[PDB]
């Protein structure tokens, strides 16, 4: 596959790689999947549940200042939901519900050898 993490650092560009690389499914919004933290948070939990894919790491950028500081200032953004596919940028959820909807997700989890369930049907 494409080796594995071991980076750290305050909330610095080469410990957020580190942590893009902790996953191949590495999911990123302020907020959990249980819980509607704000807008399009479901919405990003929705697209992956329905491709089979529910093992991702969601990681809550409020839980540490560097997680979030850090993937604002990584994104150049305010607020996001993403998720990042073998530690690349695949997008946020703006861009996520273009790309369900095409089927260009399907083919970036064919990479991975991970299998959209929206094939079984």
């Amino acid at each position: 596959g494409s080796f594995t993490m071991g980076a750290g650092g305050g909330g610095s560009a080469e410990q957020l790689d580190a942590l893009v690389k902790k996953d191949k499914v590495v999911v990123f919004l302020k907020g959990t999947p249980e819980q509607p933290q704000c807008g399009f948070s479901n919405a990003v939990v929705q697209i992956l549940r329905l491709h089979g894919v529910r093992d991702y790491a969601a990681y809550n950028v409020l839980d540490d200042p560097e997680l979030r500081q850090g993937i604002k200032d990584y994104s150049n953004w305010p607020t996001i939901p993403q998720v990042y596919l073998n530690g690349e940028f695949v997008g946020g959820c703006d861009i996520l519900l273009q790309m369900h909807q095409n089927g260009d997700l399907v083919e970036e989890l064919k990479k991975l050898g991970i299998h959209s369930a929206l094939l079984d049907e």
